[PDB]
Formats: C-alpha cells, structure tokens, sequence
C-alpha cells in the first residue's frame, strides 16, 4: 500500500511541477531546472564525473549530500540511476542543475525500501565538477 500511495504522490508532484517555471520535461519523464549554467564539456556514456550533490524526497527530506563532507563524489555515468546517467550526459561541466527522477528511472517498484521507498519519486541538485574521459 506505500507502493501504491508513494506511486500517487509522485505522480501528482511531477504532473505539478512539468508547469512551474524553469522545469523542463524529457521524453523520458525526466524533468530539470537549470540552477547555474556551466560552459564545460559534457559527458558521454563511458565517462567519469566529479560531482557535489544532494538527494531529497517530495517531502523536502534530505537522504544523501556531499556538503560539509569536505570531499566530491567520482561516478562512472553508466553506473549510477537511469535518471542521473541520463541527465548527466546534458550537462555541461561546471553546471548545477535540479533534476526531477520518475521512480522508473531510479529504484522502481522496489517492494523493498530504506532510505528509497517502493515508487519514490528523488530530486537531486548536482554540480558537475568536472569529466573525465
Ligand atoms: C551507485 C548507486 C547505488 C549504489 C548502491 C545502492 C544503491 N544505489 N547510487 C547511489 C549514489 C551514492 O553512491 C547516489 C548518487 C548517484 C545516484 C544514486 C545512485 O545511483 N544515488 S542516490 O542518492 O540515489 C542514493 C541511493 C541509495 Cl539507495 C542510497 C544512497 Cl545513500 C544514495
């Protein structure tokens, strides 16, 4: 039943957030807002990032950061969530942006759940620091 309640919640919050200003929505489901435009590279599929980030729920809870850790994080874009591999691959280095993830392109159903419910809906702030090929 939180499956199918989290499933509603997140439907109704991306149907919400596609109409505020700055959102723009992918073909995917993805959605972004673009917090600081950088004028780095972008990465490919088979690339490695340097990125600061934040992970939330809906709710404003916050479940994952690299703030006041005193270090970045390194990711190989393939190998992280759908929604982070994608969005990445847009982004230019130096760019923060505020990406929006559909539940099919993070952790799914999952009828399991920790930190990630079944069905969570996850927004991220990340700074791509820097590619590295
Ligand atoms: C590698 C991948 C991963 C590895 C193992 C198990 C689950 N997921 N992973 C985690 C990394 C942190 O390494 C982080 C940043 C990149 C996107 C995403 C991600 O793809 N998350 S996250 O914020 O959604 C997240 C999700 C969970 Cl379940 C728990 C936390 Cl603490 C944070």
């Amino acid at each position: 039943k939180k499956a199918d309640e989290n499933k509603v919640k997140g439907e109704a919050f991306l149907t919400e957030n596609k109409n505020k200003p700055g959102v723009v929505v992918l073909p995917s489901g993805l959605q972004y807002k673009v917090i600081n435009s950088g004028n780095g590279v972008k990465p490919g599929k088979s690339d490695t990032v340097t990125v600061e980030y934040t992970g939330r729920l809906i709710d404003g809870t916050v479940f994952d950061s690299t703030e006041k850790t005193g270090k970045p994080a390194t990711f190989q874009v393939s190998q992280v969530i759908p929604g982070w591999t994608e969005a990445l691959q847009l982004m230019p280095a130096g760019s923060t942006w505020e990406i929006y993830v559909p539940s099919g392109l993070a952790y799914g159903p999952r009828s399991v759940g920790g930190p990630i419910g079944p069905n969570e809906t996850l927004i991220f702030k990340i700074h791509l620091i820097s590619v590295k090929k």
